[PDB]
């Protein structure tokens, strides 16, 4: 325990900046993903739990594909639930997928809906879903992207990893929703988890002008981890500004 504020993810070239970390004040979290951990070497992952000694961790997927069509990675899956308890950290999210559109319809909401319960049941905790950006959007979609991401979270009942930059991404990329409308729009009750890497930088504003409560935010990104810290500082202080002024509390993980 325990994880709130603002932190930064974990790189083997950052380690000697996160070995260097007297403390988790200024770093409050880091993140890592299991593909990664998995393939540390012997020294790499010394530094990894020396600096987790420090700086606690979120743990945050690449490849568990929650909406594929593949079965679920028993042995992905296992190390997950191993993190978990060696890091003592109960959370975990993911994304769902990685040619072919992402189809927005009710037969993807629940099939990607019942894998995640899967999951959820095999690592016992509850786990959130991350939005992503996506390169075609289907013909024969249903539905908006904040209607799928709130339909799969609601039918799973599960949390979400909102990544601000993702919903700029496809407003950029798509012109079909506009990012404010995404925000007012998503389950914010279910927000957990928060990443950002001008526009977008007003985005979390937004979010943080609407949601119930402060959840942990990454700075997601190679600059020197000095200016690393510099832009962690500032999620920090955006982070105060609106719990001071909206009486919020810090949701700690
Ligand atoms: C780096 As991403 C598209 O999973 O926020
Ligand atoms: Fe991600
Ligand atoms: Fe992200």
């Amino acid at each position: 325990g325990m994880r709130q504020g603002a932190g930064l993810g974990y790189r083997r070239d950052l380690a000697e900046g996160f070995l260097q970390l007297r403390n988790n004040d200024r770093i409050q979290f880091m993140e890592i993903a299991p593909e990664n951990w998995i393939k540390m070497g012997g020294f790499a992952r010394y530094q990894f739990d020396k600096v987790a000694e420090k700086i606690p961790i979120l743990i945050h997927g690449l490849s568990l594909s929650l909406g594929g069509q593949a079965p679920l990675d028993k042995e992905l899956l296992s190390s997950i639930k191993a993190m978990i308890k060696q890091y003592n950290t109960p959370f975990f999210s993911d994304h769902l997928s990685f040619l072919l559109p992402m189809p927005f319809t009710d037969e993807a909401v629940k099939h990607t809906a019942a894998r995640i319960r899967e999951v959820q049941d095999f690592l016992e905790i509850q786990i959130s879903v991350e939005n992503t950006s996506y390169y075609l959007h289907s013909e024969t979609s249903t539905m908006n992207e904040v209607e799928f991401l709130n339909a799969i979270v609601q039918e799973a009942n599960c949390g979400i990893h909102l990544d601000v930059n993702n919903i700029y991404v496809n407003a950029v990329n798509h012109g079909l929703l506009d990012p404010h409308v995404f925000i007012d729009n998503v389950d914010l009750k279910r927000v957990n988890y928060i990443h950002i890497a001008g526009t977008v930088w007003d985005l979390l504003e937004y979010t943080y002008a609407r949601l119930s409560h402060m959840p942990p935010t990454l700075l997601e990104r190679f600059p020197p981890f000095e200016k690393l810290c510099k832009e962690v500082d500032i999620i920090h202080q955006l982070q105060q500004k609106y719990v001071k002024k909206r009486g919020l509390s810090w949701l700690k993980i």
